[PDB]
């Protein structure tokens, strides 16, 4: 898997963000995470603000596709997003603002990493695990 540059256009929700990738606007859905929905579930606005702040304040945004299918049925890209080297998917789970989702079409390179982060957020009874 390799990282590619992208530019933030607009954060839409805790699990979805619009990015300029290879010159064209595109909607990305964060791989392996399930965040409370804003469109409004409990912690939804917290998750949304977290994702937004983390990406708006970064110097560099990179996208990393996994080895499985790259887009869902709605046309959104399926990827791990990094903000200044830190993976947003992982930060959300670690902070207890998302649960790890079921592996989708072979996209599970970081499932264990995220699983570990979630167990810890759980032990700490953070946010969602409150």
């Amino acid at each position: 898997l390799h990282k590619e540059p992208a530019t933030l256009i607009k954060a839409i929700d805790g699990d979805t963000v619009k990015l300029m990738y290879k010159g064209q606007p595109m909607t990305f859905r964060l791989l392996l995470v399930d965040t409370p929905e804003t469109k409004v579930e409990k912690y939804g606005p917290e998750a949304s603000a977290f994702t937004k702040k983390m990406q708006e304040n970064a110097k560099k945004i990179e996208v990393e596709f996994d080895k499985g299918q790259r887009t869902d049925k709605y046309g959104r890209g399926l990827a791990y997003i990094y903000a200044d080297g830190k993976m947003v998917n992982e930060a959300l789970v670690r902070q207890g603002l998302a649960k790890v989702a079921y592996v989708y079409k072979g996209n599970n390179t970081h499932e264990q990493l995220l699983r570990k982060a979630e167990a810890q957020a759980k032990k700490e009874k953070l946010n969602i695990w409150s």
